[PDB]
């Protein structure tokens, strides 16, 4: 029911909790439902955290129109504009984690502090990839997860279900998100970024290998890298709690 337009472009966003305001920032196709539920009401104890839909996605306007990083980006500091909110904190994961990127190069006086998920430099430098819509997302788990975690935590799976088909991306747009991945160009610039930051991912992430992230720390002056044990590109739930702790020790170092 809120909306922020930005460029003429309507972007649906969900605004919760209270204190420093975090954006979530999420990958390829996906709309604000795709967020771990738990993950995003456990942030609101401590923060103002702001998640929303890409234009293509969820609620949001999807003009059909190629898209890029740079437009991406353009959108969330729209997005804190119409807010009233100069600085945030920046979490994002895969896609999320390049609009991250180029908020932080592009952007630096509206981050405060810099989350990079499951993510990747792009270029030269970075390491690439190797039915029903039901069955699809069924099957989109085993990209994202171990088959024992799926054993063990079906139930929690299966519930997220209805919410990802309540707001289906259309083809055209989950197209324009596709070849919007390829936009980034940014691995010369990591270097100037000056934001406190904390890269993140799964040690057995089959989608973006987990070497992307030690790249970009690598690269990212005074940058932290937190690696997790048994998980992959799904870590954000997968190692949820863990994951939790590292991101509130982090985010309590930083300040708006």
């Amino acid at each position: 029911m809120l909306y922020a337009q930005v460029n003429g472009i309507n972007l649906h966003y969900e605004i919760e909790g209270q204190g420093q305001p975090l954006l979530l920032i999420m990958g390829l196709g996906a709309p604000a439902a795709a967020w771990d539920p738990i993950f995003v009401q456990t942030l609101t104890k401590t923060h103002q955290v702001i998640i929303y839909d890409n234009r293509g996605t969820g609620l949001s306007d999807k003009p059909d129109m190629p898209y890029s990083i740079a437009m991406f980006a353009s959108d969330a500091v729209g997005l804190l504009d119409a807010l009233n909110i100069p600085r945030a904190h920046v979490f994002g994961v895969s896609m999320g984690g390049m609009i991250a990127q180029e908020l932080a190069i592009h952007y630096p006086q509206r981050v405060a502090s810099l989350i990079l998920g499951c993510t990747t430099p792009g270029g030269k430098h970075a390491v690439p990839a190797p039915l029903t819509p039901e069955e699809a997302i069924r099957e989109g788990w085993k990209l994202s997860f171990s088959e024992e975690f799926i054993h063990t935590h079906k139930a929690e799976l299966e519930a997220h279900i209805p919410r990802l088909l309540a707001q289906l991306t259309p083809r055209f747009a989950y197209e324009r998100h596709f070849q919007a991945t390829m936009t980034l160009r940014v691995f010369k610039q990591l270097k100037e970024i000056q934001a406190p930051t904390l890269v993140a991912t799964g040690r057995d992430d089959m989608l973006i290998p987990a070497v992307n992230s030690e790249i970009l720390a690598r690269e990212i002056p005074g940058a932290e890298l937190a690696i997790f044990e048994s998980a992959g590109h799904g870590f954000v739930t997968s190692a949820r709690e863990p994951f939790l702790k590292v991101l509130k020790e982090f985010l309590a170092r930083q300040s708006v």
